[PDB]
């Protein structure tokens, strides 16, 4: 059923609440273990957010191979994303460890490092050239190269040298700066246009490792950039685009990481998005 027909459909008849506790009850659930080890406790921002053990990224150390991180693989379309929490203060060095070891190109950040004035994640990247980090638990030094601000999102190239063998290598790092404190944007135009400079960086591309992307749990708005994506990927390379169920595709990436899309209004925002991107992806 074109999507755009079940869009009015559920918006005439007010059912998004509905469609969304569906979704909820059909969702896998796996264990995650590793996760809720007491040596990990400070390794999770929130109690309720934890990777399942069959997806989890393991960092390459003897010592302790845990992050809360998911790696999402979607066969057809060809395309696979690591989701990920907002590093923690604690975690910040095994973050660009994960970074360095899975050869990621991108890393794609959906929220403020302060909203609704408390703290979603650490400051994790450098603020100014002259000023680099250095995280001594992973032997990693973080450079920021340049940096573009426009009105909906900032593109910064940052420079990542493994201290260990002096290997370095640019990563980009795309801030989406505008999603409203409560609730979803009203037109999903700045997303598609920010979802597309992502695109055209090659981030995406399989001749790199999987894309970062966070929010603060990894879950809401990092799941709505995964589902729009792989959604208007496969409208592109099916002979009829009509056949792509946005609910199906959903709850195959709920496999791979829970609670992904975590409100009804999310959802809603997802399939608006889905929509108006295929006006481009069907030749205009
Ligand atoms: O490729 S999907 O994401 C996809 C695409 C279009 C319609 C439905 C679906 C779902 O079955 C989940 N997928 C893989 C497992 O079949």
């Amino acid at each position: 059923m074109e999507m755009e027909k079940e869009f009015e459909q559920i918006d005439k008849s007010g059912s998004w609440a509905a469609i969304y506790q569906d979704i909820r009850h059909e969702a896998s659930d796996f264990p995650s273990r590793v996760a809720k080890l007491p040596k990990n406790k400070n390794r999770n921002r929130y109690r309720d957010v934890s990777p399942f053990d069959h997806s989890r990224i393991k960092l390459h150390q003897e010592d302790n191979d845990y992050i809360n991180a998911s790696l999402i693989k979607m066969e057809e379309a060809q395309r696979s994303y690591i989701l990920t929490q907002g590093p923690l203060p604690n975690t910040v060095g095994h973050f660009w460890e994960m970074v360095w070891e899975q050869k990621s190109r991108g890393v794609v950040m959906l929220n403020r490092v302060m909203e609704k004035g408390s703290l979603k994640c650490a400051q994790y990247w450098p603020q100014k050239e002259e000023k680099e980090m250095i995280f001594e638990d992973t032997n990693l030094k973080l450079t920021l190269i340049s940096e573009d601000i426009k009105s909906y999102y900032t593109v910064r190239q940052l420079e990542l040298e493994n201290l260990t063998t002096q290997e370095t290598r640019e990563i980009l790092h795309f801030h989406y700066t505008t999603w409203p404190d409560f609730g979803v944007p009203e037109s999903p135009a700045s997303f598609l246009n920010f979802l597309f400079k992502v695109r055209e960086s090659g981030s995406l591309s399989p001749e790199h490792g999987p894309v970062v992307v966070h929010c603060s749990a990894g879950i809401g708005r990092s799941g709505t950039f995964c589902l729009a994506d792989t959604c208007l990927l496969l409208m592109d390379k099916r002979k009829d685009p009509s056949s792509v169920d946005i609910k199906k595709v959903l709850l195959e990436m709920r496999k791979f990481r829970m609670g992904l899309i975590q409100t009804a209004d999310q959802l809603r925002f997802s399939y608006l998005a889905v929509i108006e991107g295929a006006k481009f992806i069907m030749g205009d």
